[PDB]
């Protein structure tokens, strides 16, 4: 067997010193004095549950384009920042969410850990309405994302959604949303085109905060009104979170998830003198005002705001250049896989801003409870996979595209400096990290099967049946 | 002249003893001691602007049939309870404002006191876009109504909305907007109905409180989003307020109507066991829950709200009928023209919530600033029309369908006692109502023409400018291309 | 050993089918299939931590007299409730905080289940400055409760509760805090006695809702100024809850503990033609308009409210009495220990407004971790005290004094129906409590010693030392003096 | 008679291009084509009411000293800046009320334009709640001033707060507050001394934000449940204004009075390096982070915050000197009087901010409601006094201690633009400035009595009998 030996171990519910045992894949043993064949030194560190990124986008087809970053590449860059498991988004084109589904499990061959879908609801009708049942009872999937931006590509119109958050209602499955009205960002992009603003900083001022606020807060009430909780991807902004609020004050189910990028970047790098700088940090929603961060950072103390992720969906300066002379024509999004984790380290846990509990959290434990697949993945218990990070607090770098494992040439956090990085990784026991020493495995890395109705979703549905509305009796 | 002689003068500015003297349709001097050819006994009372009722459907088809109070009924009731205009809507259809212009044209010939009109909104395209400068530049109409429920019927979506607020920026208009989320309406109605709840209650059940506040949030952004003030009509529960005040709070010019309907009554006129009481009450946005109440109050007490008004929408019992078996054929609308002033005094002046200089602010003069035709209506001021009543705060009655003025058989504030009434109503000088005696002329309103640009739209416009995001200057911006 | 066989495992973490072994007071194995010496049949069962309920007042000096449940018959109401685990509060009195420890230890003797304290700071000086560290670092006590209101009996003002906090922030240690405003609280009791307005509702009328939401405010406002987390014990209103919803959205550390009794009854209580009755439920702060219920259940959900207790603290009809035609003499107090997890689980977990994790983090878990005591108590994990509840969904009762632990005659739940209750109570391991068979030990219960500097204490203080504002490096600073 | 000819007239209520004839110091009529034996040429310009700045401290004595401003140098400075009136408290020592208001009007007899006072109510007792009496049936004074903050001078508890503010609502008076927790202020500043943290920017440290936000809450509580409206003097912060908007939104009667500094000055003036420029601008409450604007402004635009003011206390360089290495001996206080409206129309009105009429609301009507003395002041209409300002939208300068008229040796506006600035002053038909040319005459001032029971006061009352909690009959 193996032991992480001298530790102490930090998960979402307690910090206490202990050695961890690994067999066959698993967690098998947790105690003082624990003894192996072979033994990983954890002392000085903490042992936490191995990441949980629930949102990227790896070898995806967006704006005429393919992602820089694939599924060897993307999980590769996460187990060298902590990160164990990846849930990236299927993405259909009037083509059947089976169909996207078999693409999906194509492009994962050379995975280096585990990896789960989302399965993207672009479109609306009889077919799309019968497959989920599919999704969710035969294939593993219980979770659908829903667009109210990207017109005439991705959008949904709120009449589809109703109707698909009542599915997801029924099928005991949650719905994610990227929420941000697409008939005014449309309708923006388009002036600001025509007024000759079409430089990157242009693609920020053609989609306001309050343009995310609103579709957030439009998204949370149609969920209210359906009987299902819903998930609102990258909350980017004080509008969103206000919206995210404002719904659990009310008692309502509504998870907020924002990115470590809106936590520690902002709009201003749109503003440099530099084109390409400014073109590679585009992404929607777009990096912020700075004054959004301490919202969101509250956020993940208070619990309104519960996972944090990246979004990763990485282009080459090359691809980012598409959109020289027009913002709309640059591929959208940055990458952060490998640096969620030691970023938020940095400038969360060493600051007192969250607990090393409320750090696993909100970077493994709350989606893993989310997406129904706590305890296997999520926590240091017996039996439990041992997706395993051993944090050395005082091991230092300043991140840079030089020595990434990303295959784009730059990198949106260049120049910061982090203390607090993995001595090791390990998915499934699999030692695929050593300090800076990379030894992944292609294809080790499986699909994680999911089952719908979450103890959430079950109670949500109980009280929508206790409080319904019934007719007056009359003569 | 006629001299209103011995009254307190009260606006939303001041409270002071003076007669006020009435020439030509216009007040011409305000004064102690003035004497006249005529004169009114104004002594006990309190003499204020007529109310102007800015939300009424008149004559209006809708939902298989026509609202049965028209120009004349309901200027009637108006003018019996103390208001001297009205504002009604002009609804097209694919068809023309201009058309639908000239039919309100022809349907207001009658109205006993003056009038003027909003348009609707009910469809998008070049025409509409065009035909908007006619209405604002040539008709005198400053205001466009916009649906965003009565999916099939008069609802628009947000790419015509947000289409149509830009255009109301440019030309200086005020976009109005009913609130309610269509698409979840109209599949929780079918739902409802598919599930045998189908009763006058489940008009309540098929929109609930929420789809308000969402619809409301949502018009907010469209509008600080286009650079124009925006306007959301029938404000009914605290979620449509909450949007408001969260919007105001950041500095955005957004209004607020609350409707007297949802001041004063509540949810659980739908549970009552007789189906006619239950329907009769039908309207959207429904009767709320009553603690919603206080929340509408305390908007006219700090400013968040500005403006009360009816809605006027009345059926007969037996129209209300179309929809038994099916609450989705119940024609929605209730009457309040006659009781919005009555009711907010005694409920709102005598008990305290609101001071008498509030209630000219909420009843006249908010929504004459606000439709740009203040100081003509909504003052009592040298120069302006002399729309006046004369307010007794003594004269009472029990509200009751057997001596109302309006055309329909029963009236939703049956029962409701009030004290404080009009000795006299005053339309351009014309004493039309004394104490409970009508003598209403047919024909005498005439429309109130309306220029765009207020002080409020012309401000945010420069703000917007102010605050325009700018392009960033840059040398040797790189190759593209696919390779 | 002792197995648990055959339930259904449910913490504040997860939910899993497992037999639970159990072993010299502690859990030492879960896992299918286990066997032991003896076996408890858990089928059917809900297996969770045993409650811990913080908010006690056993036999506790108040208002001219005692509370009537003592250590004895209140820990044996709790274990047949499913409650493993009171913690009560140590009262002195200007008499040393080692003084009222050694009293609450004499009082402490017959617990049936373990127990601990907090300690109050009821008046404020050098003895108890130095005396805080001794509770904190010798006398195992991390928690020390304030009274912002009980003016001239427990109350301290702004300025002892600043030093008070500044000193738990050095020591790791947690306020506690009752937050309502006691000047404006005594001089309403006064008011109300001159006006004759005398019986118990007037009661809840000298200390409306707004006073507990500024009082908690305030209380939050000066923990963070201390850097300090702070705990609001029993919040009642939307008010107080509102306050502690704005300081964790500004990510303040800000504990909020509804009651039982203020989830689940209300107002009207007083109102009852009843004397008897309506001084039975007079409590601070009282039972609120039934508006408030819903605030308080969000917070739970959402995690904004995180702990629910009992404020256990009862009097007899005779002893409530006392303020016949004086509600200032009502003794203040209500009990609900044996009741507030059978209610919760009734109220919440069945109607789907709580998840069984959630039931188990509000009623055990989220405490112990407050109190830093977790995973020894609020816990199913091998090494944990063996204190645990075995939970029947099907066994149901309709509360009544007729037949309940308490000590006193009456019960204010009484006529409430619940479904699910304990089939099996373990303290330590010790079976106390066999489906309605009450079988405690007195003396059994322990004291259970916390240390200071939970996780969020030390964070809390590593974040005000990044932001901590430093001084700027100047030269040539002028001349001074009076000239 | 005096013709104000050719301009436009802007009130509160409205505006409109008329002639103003001014007769008697009063206005006398209004209308097209006015002519007169002198004329003051308004063409180009707006013609507005009077300034009124309802919180001035002239000739105040303060932390061991007297303000380098008094009746005189503030209402010339007053009327240099469009300000027509001051208002000014009366400050007792356990001395009478009745005392303080004989001091206060010596100090004032040097007055320029007309002036009114505050009584402070700076301690308790059956003599206090005497005197409220006199000062407001006879002495024409119908608000009450209470400090929350400066422990062991002027401070008050809940206790007296709460019999002061009984006292004022069976009076028909009006409570104003200064709103800081006095209690953590003066541990703050007591630990910060401790420290050695001891220079200029610790004024700002040892009362941060929050202190503020909180006391407003506390004073609107107390107020609440006396059955008065209260006035939040100094409005700076966020937290400060979200009280007052709480208390709003539940139909409770507060206003809030932001200063013209916290519009437009923010905290970065305390990390100057220049030890004389940072104790400049120490005052209470202290200049704040600059993102707190916003929201101050928005409450002006959206009627949560009604009055524009400066708490005009101006003290030489070498009195702000005083507090050489202690912070807590630095005079607190900064002059603005003649700098509010020209401020407020360049950053409030030019931008957009605020209309023409919300300027006029903000700078006089909406004091003159509150104090009950409107249409005598605050108002163009026939009666009024003739307190206007003929305001030229074009004539611009940088505000600069050279040219100003405060007696003091800087200005805490040095260097900002103004364009927009007074062709003429009249205090009651009085021409007292015409461009750059001052021409104020000592003693033309007069005391404005004023009444109690304004309308807002008397509803409160009948809606608070309304609601009152009444009695269970029982046998
Ligand atoms: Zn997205
Ligand atoms: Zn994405
Ligand atoms: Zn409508
Ligand atoms: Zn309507
Ligand atoms: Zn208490
Ligand atoms: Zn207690
Ligand atoms: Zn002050
Ligand atoms: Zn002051």
């Amino acid at each position: 067997s193996t032991v992480i030996k001298g530790g102490t171990i930090v998960t979402a519910d307690l910090t206490y010193k202990a050695d961890v045992k690994v067999e066959g894949g698993r967690i098998v043993e947790i105690g003082p004095n624990l003894s192996g064949a072979e033994t990983l030194d954890a002392t000085g560190c903490y042992v936490m549950p191995g990441g949980i990124d629930p949102h990227t986008h790896l070898e995806m087809p967006f704006m005429g384009t393919y992602s820089s970053d694939d599924f060897e590449s993307g999980t590769r860059a996460a187990l060298a920042g902590g990160t164990t498991m990846v849930v990236d988004f299927a993405l259909p084109s009037g083509q059947s969410l089976l169909e996207a589904l078999t693409m999906w499990d194509n492009k994962s061959t050379r995975a280096n850990c585990d990896y789960s879908f989302h399965m993207a609801i672009t479109w609306w009708g009889e077919q799309v309405f019968n497959e989920m049942e599919t999704i969710v009872k035969d294939k593993g999937i219980n979770t659908f994302k829903h667009f109210m931006a990207y017109k005439g590509a991705l959008m949904v119109d709120d009449d589809e959604m109703f109707s698909s958050f009542q599915r997801c209602a029924a099928l005991g499955a949650l719905p994610l949303v990227h929420a941000e009205n697409g008939d005014v960002v449309a309708q923006l992009q388009a002036k600001l085109l025509a007024e000759g603003n079409s430089g990157p900083e242009a693609h920020a001022y053609s989609r306001p905060a309050e343009v995310e606020g609103e579709a957030a807060n439009r998204a949370i009430m149609i969920a209210d009104m359906a009987g299902c909780p819903v998930y609102i991807v990258h909350t980017s902004c004080e509008q969103a979170h206000e919206a995210i609020r404002r719904a659990r004050a009310k008692g309502m189910r509504v998870f907020g998830e924002p990115l470590i990028q809106h936590l520690t970047l902002d709009e201003t790098e749109y503003f440099d003198k530099d084109w390409d700088h400014a073109a590679r940090r585009v992404m929607s929603p777009p990096f912020r005002n700075k004054l959004h961060q301490d919202s969101l950072w509250a956020g993940l103390a208070s619990g309104s705001l519960q996972v944090v992720a990246t979004d990763h969906c990485a282009f080459t300066t090359e691809q980012k250049r598409f959109g020289v002379g027009d913002f709309t024509r640059i591929p959208n999004g940055t990458g952060g896989l490998e640096d969620r984790m030691p970023m938020l380290w940095t400038y969360g846990v060493a600051t007192g801003r969250i607990t090393m509990n409320e750090f696993v959290a909100v970077t493994s434990t709350n989606i893993a409870k989310i997406l129904n697949i706590y305890p296997k993945k999520g926590a240091i218990l017996v039996g439990a996979d041992a997706d395993l990070v051993v944090w050395d607090p005082k091991r230092s770098k300043t991140i840079s595209a030089k020595t990434q494992q990303s295959a784009i040439d730059y990198n949106v956090f260049e120049g910061k400096t982090v203390t607090g990085l993995p001595r090791f990784t390990l998915t499934r026991g699999v030692v695929s990290i050593e300090e800076g020493t990379v030894k992944t495995q292609e294809g080790h890395g499986e699909f994680v099967r999911r089952d719908p109705f979450p103890a959430v979703s079950t109670a949500l549905s109980t009280w929508k049946e206790v409080t319904a509305p019934r007719a007056v009796q009359r003569s």
